[PDB]
């Protein structure tokens, strides 16, 4: 058993129709206890999954993401030990503009937030606002929105959050900016109106136009919402 989990024949089929192999792997994961598995082996396994997400075939990527989700599930608290790797793995597939993919990585990120708390997840994740793929940036912002709609205000450091998100307000790409304005509407709602002042300071750190769009958005007292699938639906397309 490779990594104490995978039969060498399945491993060989995974590394050399990868999709069937991947689903076989999922089956094996079904009844598996990583609390009985040495750390080094779990590191190996996760490394393998990370490589499988490099596949050109999105169905392999999808199946691997399902395996990763299940692993995260089985792990429980132990996920805390692998927060970094699992988040790098999940950020990789954010460039992939496919709904089946997004289903799986949204499942993963929500599980992560459930296990180690939303703020941790989001700070790690928000470092990827400097990522060169604009869909990565866009989805970072949407996962933040999802987080702020799933968890109460006090689970978050909202000033920190708005300062970390303010650069998306001036992103070169329209979709990232639209995402960031929705996020700012949710921040305004979560701070309560007696503290929007900090949001305007956040806007000051990236512009000193954006002010006008932010105010226009905030004046619209409507918020995005979450689908059952955990996707964000936007409240409004600002003419901007």
């Amino acid at each position: 058993l490779k990594f104490e989990i995978i039969p060498q024949e399945l491993h060989a089929r995974l590394l050399d129709n990868r999709t069937q192999a991947v689903e076989e792997l999922k089956q094996l994961l079904g009844k598996f206890n990583p609390s009985s598995t040495p750390h080094a082996s779990l590191v190996g396994f996760i490394s393998l999954l990370y490589n499988l997400l490099d596949d050109s075939n999105f169905k392999v990527v999808h199946g691997t993401l399902q395996v990763l989700h299940l692993l995260v599930i089985r792990l429980g608290e132990q996920v805390q030990q692998f927060l970094g790797p699992v988040i790098a793995a999940s950020v990789k597939v954010l460039a992939d503009n496919k709904l089946v993919i997004k289903q799986e990585y949204m499942k993963i990120f929500l599980k992560l937030m459930k296990e180690v708390g939303p703020q941790r997840v989001l700070s790690l994740l928000l470092e990827n606002l400097k990522h060169k793929h604009s869909r990565v940036r866009e989805e970072v912002v949407n996962i933040c929105i999802c987080s702020l709609l799933t968890y109460p205000s006090e689970d978050f450091d909202l000033p920190k959050l708005s300062f970390d998100l303010a650069p998306a307000l001036v992103d070169s790409k329209r979709r990232v900016r639209q995402a960031a304005l929705e996020a700012f509407a949710v921040l305004a709602s979560s701070m309560g109106s007696g503290k929007t002042n900090v949001l305007f300071k956040a806007v000051d750190t990236v512009e000193l136009g954006v002010m006008n769009a932010v105010q226009a958005r905030l004046a619209r007292k409507t918020l995005p919402r979450l689908t059952e699938q955990g996707f964000v639906e936007y409240a409004i397309l600002m003419p901007s």
